């Protein structure tokens, strides 16, 4: 079974084998943890760069998670063994490592915690994980209950494997003074500069108990012996051996021996995490490790998640959509803007898009993000590939490879901010540049961004692609300095059209004329060189070849040029239906729209690394949700309401059981992709990446608020412009906007020709609610033809 | 049980649980594989840089092996499941992954192959691995025999897990045309330059069958299902499902179904390895995958190992020493010089020391190695930190961190070469430098090396240490440009004394006077600033502090300054007994002599990274065998025969059972270390690193040939100068030298005062055999007081 519980606070899965990859996540200001239904987990924390405290059993590469992450028996996780001392029989919660037959199993994804209920051998177990807001520590609560009529003698053993911490130095032992196990390493390095760099690293891992245990074991190999994780030797004997680890792989295992009466339940608390030293661990113990510590953390964490609850609650005829939108969507948006994916150098397009989502959650965060981002703009007007969030941080990984699209996001996302808040006054704020002494207004920075995009174009009027644009691994189209991007061109025209509107709203008319004419010029160049007859091509290589065309067998059509040609005006009314039909014929699937098709099956070295990913995975033809939502936003922009909704709704798994089993994910987030290459590899199509980091969600939330429900801000107030799917005879939404609340009721009427809007029961003229008082609630009735 | 078999060709272990870390190795011109007794293996190959074909189940760091490598259930390995189709019962060879009760178990380390015999359920299994000389491929031979009286119906399943190959792209399927499983990936990267760099990578892994199987499975998860490795789901059912891997972790599993008659045995062959493409895999199949292919490979491989058999066969009263020396030592030496540890940039001291060992195996390799190394000498005279073996290779890892000792090895190791071969004419060969146009003789290059060492010294006359000397991680003594090394000083005096002797032998008398006076000057500076009263200190920091002294609590005495002070003459006859007693009191252990003591337990940042390794591991106070053998060589140099032998013999585990169990290794190699910190952590002391890469063995072989057996070359012929331990009443050695053979018999006589030597039964005067004819055999009798 799989369903929402607890009035939407949690989502419960009742089989540990039907959806074995399914997972949920938690975060806080400094860490995140992905937890698998069976007990495996991946946890990363910032200090201020990424690090971990629970390691693989080998030397792992520097990495958080892969799409479609595989697990394996020794993968890090969070486990408890229960042993009936009368019979010798054992089981483990949550399910791994023993995989015993259970009488009951529930995995509860929560907004603020992750929990399990399980039962075996007549013993009922509850396990609950949560995080505090501000510190790096896992709070664990274990309940064990004798559900039968006679007393039962049990051994209970937390098993929190620490793994292979370091080839240079790793160890562990029991600390009575800290009250638990302390594992210790030195992070490996060879350069003397790294010694100075690494000085404040939290290289100890603690596992601390509230309740003193009977015994402990810190040596992984001694724990398992010949029995392995299935039947550890240390658990077969009466008492743990109390061994340490001396340049041996450490582990955190405790043992409690209890005789429980009929119906008796006992509670045990633990904290697990990194520390610089034992004094930091004790500080966390004092702060957290108690009933009062746990309550106080949970109450503060609940407040934090509520502060990000967003601005739209819906009640539609689709209860799966209601649950997702009301409970899970705004939390996933909030994660992105509040902690920026836990990188010190967010990719610029990510930083701007994720903060765009915050417009609908905590717009002051958005405001500050524009100011921060623009302070790092180059004197030329160009934006850097990443935004540094800390003094001393550096550009890393893809951020070191020159991409060209970073400026385009500024007006695209600023538009959402200005529509929602009406904070035009942000345009007047003064910000420096990355170098030099110039300090200029936001508005002047934006002008320079748009002049950059106009100047970064070849003699045909098309934008240079260098080693990529929005498609990160599209790196061989323009690496020799001549290749251009189809997508970046049509997006630049959108960006310039939007910014020109803003300039007109601010009386900057020379700017409005310049950027409008730039957009026309680009669109004309697109129509002359990129349009391929039935859709727009993707780019032109360094050697003058147009790809993403009907003459290409693989990569015959890309989604993005089509969406953005719609948005930016390259696609006129005659071209639009060609676009729609080509997308439906070649890209639409039951799991959503693919970003390209057919997927590449071998390297094409005038396009690049994208073509080397497995066909159907990530940018190589997956249902890449962020590309799909740009298409949805484009469809909304031309009133293609039914097509927009159908494709948006495909992004949410369920309720169809085969769909749920095939995607393999809980419906508590949208992943960065569902596997594509639907025609070429149908067996795997739809499978979830399980990756909760995606810029998709800020756009999905925008599309629902402004597009589908049609409750959009303007300089006059709230514009009512719904595009509800025609199947809904009635719907409701509650919209928080500019400090007020709107209780909106939508209803289809036989007796009207045009939409009718009533405010507090009287008919308005026009479609804008203009008198909005902070703290007030308004009743809106929207009758639709 | 644990003993030599097959007239010394193999070494057999008969328990899979008593020594669970024990392993042996195989290599060839392009690869090496470490195989664990239980079936785990680590394999690396050169293409021309290091790579692998069997991967961990996660994203692993770029690495071969760690000291004291831990295993875990999903670690790469080489397995076969056997299923009784009548009962459902299963077991696996060699032992993992099922860990069933066996009726018989043997693990056979071989000079040329690795094999197992096991029995369970009345079925007898043999498994044999070998490599060819020149290609990268594992040759596997499986025999299955019904040992009972009735027919038996079995399923037999090779399980060669491929692991997680790549986040970008991984897959696998069955290829009828190749005749087996082909797994395929693209090695991940992001920089366009890496695409061009990676073009010839062997990114497919094959598992090819000689005999067509009933079924196959290429999806790891489908193979295991809920049963895991213990009881795979795919093996529970009647037939494998024949599934593929599509951006899923691949595996190589086949299924054979057989009814075997009473006493019937069947043989099955497979090859496993990397390939660029299916055409390369088929090429390997045609070449190797047959009875004739396997025989031809084995016969050619046996010839290759015999070509490296070395120059000394012994028959002493210690049969453990005989076995090691005769069978295992020369093979380990040969590996080092023949393939240079499978790095394209050997550390200079390693390249020179390993090739020194080749003096006794294939001296023309040594000769060529001096010429190659010197061609990369800098115009200053300094030697680079590594030696590049291929055009386009680069310095990597420690080779990028400035160390200062590289020149000292040249005369130290050249001496062994000249004594063994008498090839003084090498000195006249002309070689360029790393830059510039100068081409000069070997002899002139050497002069410039020794002038470098003289000039790289501070105002006190002591050698600069920069970021390390022989002790690789000793990086904070001199990183600010002032710190000096105690060891490098006393070694430089040795090197200069040796080279001066050579110059005198060549009539270069001005050179001999200059280098001799340099040595005296250094030794005087050592005695004034480094001698600490009872032993020599290790160095002086950038801020003027002498460490490795009686005032230091940790790192109170280092071994190396003492050995090399003996060799280079800083230690006079009054100091020597202080050295010996300090080493015995503070450094000697039952497992050998520690390199420093007590081990460091925390960072000391004017000494550096060495102090951060776990106490007892590697350079932080282990029995670091290469330091120990320098001390043994120093003891031989002053006729401390009993102490030299006792410490050399401690490097070989066994026959004491507690010793064997505690070190945890087969006696078929010397590891780079046995765990130290004997006083501080006695539980783990003696544990083998299991690392067969070590410069120890060229020195151990030298010490035995020239020192203990005392059969040493000179410009006059063979000098007879044995230092046998006094317990041996008789011994024999057969020595190959300058193309002749010497059958030497040693015997203790009551009736003489001085050694007496007879050649072909007549007494000689003096101790040199001077008339040596190539192809002749000489009988030598050495009577000793
Ligand atoms: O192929 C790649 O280079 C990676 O997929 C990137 O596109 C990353 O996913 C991105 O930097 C977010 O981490
Ligand atoms: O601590 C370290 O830097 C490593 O131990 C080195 O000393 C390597 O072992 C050496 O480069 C051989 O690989
Ligand atoms: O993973 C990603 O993929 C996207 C497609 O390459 C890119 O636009 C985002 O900035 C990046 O986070
Ligand atoms: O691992 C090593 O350790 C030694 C000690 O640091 C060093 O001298 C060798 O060159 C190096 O191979
Ligand atoms: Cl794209
Ligand atoms: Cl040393």
């Amino acid at each position: 079974g799989l369903k929402a519980i607890n009035n939407g606070e949690r989502y419960q899965l009742t089989s540990p084998t039907a959806m074995p990859q399914s997972a949920s996540f938690l975060w806080n200001k400094k860490m995140m943890i992905q937890v698998n239904c069976r007990g495996y987990a991946v946890a990363q924390f910032m200090q201020p760069e990424p690090a971990k405290y629970a390691y693989a059993p080998n030397l792992e590469a520097k990495t958080f998670m892969q799409p479609e992450q595989p697990y394996y028996a020794h993968h890090p996780g969070r486990f408890f063994y229960i042993k009936d001392e009368e019979t010798g029989e054992i089981f483990s919660a949550p399910y791994e490592p023993v995989r015993s037959q259970l009488n009951n199993f529930s995995f509860n994804a929560g907004k603020s915690d992750i929990s399990w209920h399980i039962a075996a051998l007549g013993i009922e177990v509850e396990l609950c994980l949560s995080l505090p807001v501000d510190d790096v520590v896992e709070l664990w609560e274990l309940k064990i209950k004798n559900g039968g009529a006679q007393p039962r003698k049990l051994s209970i053993y937390p098993y929190f494997p620490v793994g292979y911490m370091s080839w240079m130095n790793q160890s562990g032992d029991y600390s009575q003074t800290a009250g638990g196990i302390i594992a210790s390493c030195v992070t490996p390095y060879q350069k003397v500069a790294d010694y100075f760099k690494n000085k404040d690293f939290k290289d100890k891992t603690f596992f601390l108990h509230e309740t003193a245990p009977a015994a402990w074991e810190v040596n992984q190999k001694n724990f398992e012996g010949e029995g392995g994780l299935h039947n550890p030797n240390a658990i077969q004997q009466e008492t743990l051996g109390c061994g340490n680890a001396l340049y041996e792989t450490p582990t955190a295992v405790l043992q409690y021996r209890r005789e429980l009466a009929a119906q008796e339940q006992q509670t045990f608390r633990f904290i697990f995490g990194p520390a610089f030293d034992e004094s930091e661990a004790i500080a966390l113990r004092n702060k957290y490790l108690s009933a009062e510590g746990f309550a106080k953390a949970k109450s503060e964490y609940q407040t934090y998640i509520t502060s990000g609850k967003g601005c739209l609650q819906i009640n539609t005829p689709d209860p799966e959509l209601n649950n997702f939108v009301n409970h899970w969507l705004p939390r996933q948006v909030f994660y992105h803007g509040d902690v920026n994916r836990l990188t010190t150098d967010p990719q610029t397009r990510n930083y701007i898009q994720d903060n765009m989502g915050m417009s609908y959650i905590k717009p002051n965060i958005t405001r500050q993000a524009f100011l921060h981002a623009l302070s790092q703009q180059e004197e030329s007007g160009a934006m850097p590939d990443g935004i540094l969030l800390l003094e001393g941080a550096e550009l890393k990984y893809i951020n070191q490879i020159p991409h060209t699209d970073h400026c385009v996001w500024l007006p695209v996302c600023m538009q959402a901010y200005l529509d929602e808040t009406n904070d035009y006054a942000l345009l007047d704020e003064i910000v420096p540049y990355a170098s030099g002494e110039k300090r200029e207004t936001v508005e002047q920075h934006m002008h320079h961004a748009m002049r950059w995009l106009l100047q970064a174009r070849d003699e045909r009027g098309l934008s240079f692609i260098a080693q990529g644009d929005w498609c990160d691994p599209m790196n061989m189209v323009g690496y020799k300095g001549k290749g251009v991007s189809g997508w970046l061109s049509v997006a630049t025209a959108y960006a310039l059209n939007l910014w020109a509107d803003v300039c007109e709203q601010r009386q900057q008319n020379s700017c409005a004329n310049e950027f409008r004419q730039g957009a026309k010029d680009i669109n004309a160049a697109v129509n002359k060189h990129i349009w391929d007859g039935e859709w727009f091509g993707r780019g032109i290589t360094d050697d003058g070849v147009l790809f993403g065309t009907s003459k290409d067998k693989e990569g015959r059509i890309f989604l993005n040029p089509q969406s953005w040609a719609i948005l930016g005006g390259a696609a006129d009314e005659q071209k639009i239906p060609c676009l729609l039909d080509a997308v439906e014929q070649q890209l639409e699937t039951p799991y959503g729209v693919m970003m390209l098709a057919p997927a590449f099956t071998a390297m094409r070295d005038d396009v690049g690394r994208v073509t080397q990913k497995f066909p159907g995975s990530a940018e190589n033809g997956s249902v890449y949700n962020h590309a799909a939502v740009f298409y949805i936003f484009s469809l909304l922009s031309i009133g293609e309401s039914e097509r927009a909704y159908k494709l948006l709704r495909q992004m949410l798994p369920g309720p169809d059981e085969a769909d749920l089993l095939q995607r393999g994910q809980l419906p508590v987030f949208i992943p960065n992709y569902y596997r594509g290459a639907y025609y070429q590899h149908p067996r795997t199509a739809g499978r979830s990446s399980q990756l909760f980091n995606t810029g998709t969600v800020s756009w999905v939330y925008r599309c629902l608020i402004e597009g589908v429900f049609g409750l959009k801000g303007s300089p006059q107030g709230l514009v009512v412009q719904p595009q509800l799917p025609v199947a809904w005879q009635t719907a409701e939404a509650v919209r928080e906007f500019r400090g007020a609340t709107f209780n909106v009721s939508y209803r289809k009427s036989s007796d009207i020709k045009e939409m009718e809007i009533q405010l507090n029961e009287s008919v308005i003229s026009g479609n804008t609610i203009s008198d909005i008082t902070a703290g007030a609630t308004y009743q809106l009735t929207v009758l639709l033809p």
